[PDB]
C-alpha cells in the first residue's frame, strides 16, 4: 500500500552486465529528514535539467518517491523506520537515490545508512574526493588531493555484532573466551561490553576486485590498500594479504624487484598501475603531506568510514562530496552528511553532496553525457562565487545566496 | 644478568602520590632500533644541560640503560624480544623513557610499543599536539590546535584478542556466535577471520577520571569525549556513557539546561569546564574546519592513534610530536615515531620528538624548571631556522644542519 509507479516509465532491466536503462527510466528515491526536504528539492530540477539539456527531451527521468526513516512512522507507525517494500523496490529499479537519516534512540534501530548497505548487500562504499579550484581550504596546498575511496561494507568492526556491558549475553561470551578459548587480555571483564570485527575471503576480495577493475576501467594510478595490518594482523593485516591474493591470482601481478609494493597486466588501457598498502594512522597523516603520491584506497568500514570525512573537508568539502554504495544486486547514490535540523528545513544547507549522487548515477547509467553536464554546472556557481551559507562562514565574495537557488545556478552554467 | 645500576644514583620511591623523586635520580632509558641510536645520544646530553643548569650541578640524573626489541637478540638470542628485566625495572625506578621499536615477523611477537603499554598497565597514553610559530604546515591557519589526547590503552580493538582467517580456534568461536548466540549479521564466515573489541566500566572510567583530573590540576578548558559510539554502541556508546557517568559521579557535573552537552565542580582552580562528546569521524573533520573548539579529549586506542596522527601532522609536527603513557605502578616517555632505517643510523632524522618526551618526564618528576627550560631550547632553534633534514624537505631557510648538532642548538637557546 501506497508507492505509485510512474506509468510511461520503463523500469531498468538487465542483461549480460549490460544495465538495459531505459529512454525513460524509473529511478526510485528517497527524500530524507530534516534538511533532506530542501536538499532533494533541488536535486530533481537540475536532474531534469541536463536530460532536457544533453539528450534534448529525448531521455527524461520518471521519479518514484520510498522510505526508509523518520518518514515511516508518520507514513506507517510504531518502530517502522525500516520497511519492506524501500528494500526491494531499489533491487527491483535497480537505479535509486536517497538524502539524510534519522534513526532514533529507544526504539531499537541500528544505524539505518549501514543497515540499507547490508539489508541489499552492497559491499562497496565510492567516496571521491577531490576540489573545486578556491573554496573553504583548512590547508594551504589543498589542490594535490584527487583520490577516490573503495571502503568495504560487509564486515568490520562497523558490522556491529555487539553485546552491552552488564548484559545477559556478554556472559556468556567473554566466559567462552577465559574458560573455553584460553584468553587473557581482555583486562577489566566486569561490566565489560564486547564487540566483533570481521574480516574474509571473497570479502576482501570482490572489495579490492572492484577496485582494481575500477583503477583499469578509469585509468587511475595507484591502488592503496588501507590497514592498521600490525596490530589486527588478521582482519587488517589478513585484508592486505588477500587483497594482494585477489592481485596476485585473478590479475597477474608482478614484483617491484624487492618484497612489500606491486604491479599488474592492466588489459584494454595498457598503461602500468602501482599495488601498495599504508597503515591506516601512517596513511591519516599522509594524505596531508604528501598527498597525490595516493590515489585509489580500499580498506575496511572503519578506516572507509575515516579517510573519507577526513579527506573531505581537508578539500574544504565538507558541504558538498559525493556517494555511492554498489552491489551486484543493483544500487544507491546519497547524501554523506546528515539531518541537520538546527538550520534545517528553512534552505540553509548546501544541496551539492546529493547533486553529485545525481551525476555519479547518471555516471553508471552510461549518461555520461547528462553527468557531465553537471560537473559543467558545478565548476562555474564555485568559480563566480555565487554561493550558499556554508561556503562564506570560511570565504570572500559571493552575493548572498541559499539553497533553491543554487539548484537554479548550477543550470545557469549549462 | 647485564643491566648496570649507578651508585651515587637513587632509585626513585613512592608515598602518598608524592613521587619522592631525589637529587640524584635513576632513570631508566631503552635506547631503541634503527634511528634510536641516533636520537638518543642526543636526549642524554640535553637533559645533563637543563639539570645542569636549572639546578646549577645539584640535582644530576643518572641513566640505566634497559630493553625490549630488535636489541635483545644480540644480547639474548632467540625469539627474546621481550624481557622479563626490563618489564620489571621500570616499575621499580619508577620513570623511564624509551626510543623506537622493531617487532619482527615469523617469530611470532605482537606490536612491542602496545606490549609494553599493557604488560606494565600503563592506561594513559598521553599525546599533546601544539605549534611552534612558521614549520613546516599542510594547513594555512595551523596555529588554532592546542588540543592534548588522553587515549585508553587497555583495551579496544587494539587489545588484538584475534584469529586468523581458515585456523582451528576460529572454526570454535564462530559457531558458538551463529549456533549458540544466534548471530547473523557475519556476512561470509567461510575463511573468516575474528577480532575482540572490549571496553568496560572503570576501564572507561579510569581512563575518563584522569582526563578531567588533569583539565582541572593544568587549567584546561573543554573534554572531549570521542567516540564513534552509534554503530559500536556498547564499547563507543558505553565509553561515552560511563565516561560521563564518571563526570557524573565522583566530579559533580550540571547539565546545560538541555541533553546532550555538561558542566563541572573544578575544585583547586574555580574556573568553569565543558564535557562532550563527538562522533570519531565528525571529529576527523572537525580539527580542521573548527580547531580550538577542541581541547582535552578522550577516547580509546584506535580513535586515540589516528587523532594523533592525524592532529600531529596537522601541526607539521610529524618529525617533533611528544608521547607518554601512565600507570599508577609507574611511568613511560616515548618517541611518536618508528625506526626508519632508510634514512637511519646516518643521523638525517629529528632527534625533537623524543627530546619533548624527556621534558615531559622531567615535569611529572615536579622538575618543572628544567623541563620547562627545554620548551625555551626547541622555541628558539625553529625561530632562527637551524633544523634538520625534515624540515627544510617542507621549509625554506635554515644553515644546513643533521641531528646531533639539532642537540647542541637546543642548548644554545638557553
Ligand atoms: O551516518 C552515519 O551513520 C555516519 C556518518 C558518517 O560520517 C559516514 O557515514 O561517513
Ligand atoms: O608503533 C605502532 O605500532 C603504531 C604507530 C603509531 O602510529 C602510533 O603508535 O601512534
Ligand atoms: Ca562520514
Ligand atoms: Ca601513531
Amino acid at each position: 500500500s501506497k508507492v505509485v509507479v510512474p506509468a510511461q516509465g520503463k523500469k531498468i532491466t538487465l542483461q549480460n552486465g549490460k544495465l538495459n536503462v531505459p529512454e525513460n527510466p524509473i529511478i526510485p528515491y528517497i527524500e530524507g529528514d530534516g534538511i533532506g526536504v530542501d536538499v532533494t528539492p533541488a536535486m530533481l530540477k537540475v536532474v531534469d535539467a541536463a536530460v532536457e539539456k544533453a539528450y534534448k527531451g529525448e531521455r527524461k527521468i520518471s521519479w518514484m518517491e520510498i522510505y526508509t526513516g523518520e518518514k515511516s512512522t508518520q507514513v506507517y507507525g510504531q518502530d517502522v523506520w525500516l520497511p519492506a517494500e524501500t528494500l526491494d523496490l531499489i533491487r527491483e529499479y535497480r537505479v535509486a537515490i536517497k538524502g539524510p537519516l534519522t534513526t532514533p534512540v529507544g526504539g531499537g534501530i541500528r544505524s539505518l545508512n549501514v543497515a540499507l548497505r547490508q539489508e541489499l548487500d552492497l559491499y562497496i562504499c565510492l567516496r571521491p574526493v577531490r576540489y573545486y579550484q578556491g573554496t573553504p581550504s583548512p590547508v594551504k596546498h589543498p589542490e594535490l588531493t584527487d583520490m577516490v575511496i573503495f571502503r568495504e561494507n560487509s564486515e568490520d568492526i562497523y558490522a556491529g555484532i555487539e553485546w552491552k556491558a552488564d548484559s545477559a549475553d556478554a556472559e556468556k561470551v567473554i566466559k567462552f573466551l577465559r574458560e573455553e578459548m584460553g584468553v587473557k587480555k581482555i583486562r577489566f571483564p566486569e561490566h565489560c561490553g564486547i564487540g566483533i570485527k570481521p574480516c574474509s575471503e571473497e570479502g576482501t576480495k570482490r572489495l579490492v576486485r572492484a577496485a582494481i577493475e575500477y583503477a583499469i576501467a578509469n585509468d587511475r594510478d595507484s591502488v592503496t590498500l588501507v590497514h592498521k595490518g600490525n596490530i589486527m594482523k588478521f582482519t587488517e593485516g589478513a585484508f592486505k594479504d588477500w587483497g594482494y591474493q585477489l592481485a596476485r591470482e585473478e590479475f597477474g601481478g608482478e614484483l617491484i624487484d624487492g618484497g612489500p609494493w606491486l604491479k599488474v597486466k592492466n588489459p584494454n588501457t595498457g598503461k602500468e598501475i602501482v599495488i601498495k598498502d599504508v597503515i591506516a594512522d601512517a596513511f591519516l597523516q599522509q594524505i596531508l603531506l604528501r598527498p597525490a603520491e595516493y590515489d585509489v584506497i580500499a580498506c575496511m568500514n572503519l578506516n572507509g568510514d575515516y579517510i573519507s570525512d577526513a579527506l573531505a573537508a581537508q578539500v574544504g568539502g565538507i558541504g558538498i562530496a559525493p556517494g555511492a554504495n554498489i552491489g551486484d544486486e543493483c544500487a544507491l547514490f546519497e547524501a554523506t552528511h546528515g539531518t541537520a535540523p538546527k538550520y534545517a528545513g528553512q534552505d540553509k544547507v548546501n544541496p551539492g553532496s546529493i547533486i553529485l549522487s545525481a551525476e555519479m548515477m547518471l555516471r553508471h547509467m552510461g549518461w555520461t553525457e547528462a553527468a557531465d553536464l553537471i560537473v559543467k554546472g558545478m565548476e562555474g556557481a564555485i568559480n563566480a562565487k555565487t554561493v550558499t551559507y556554508d561556503f562564506e562562514r570560511l570565504m570572500d565574495g559571493a552575493k548572498l545566496l541559499k539553497c533553491s537557488e543554487f539548484g537554479d545556478a548550477i543550470i545557469e552554467n549549462m
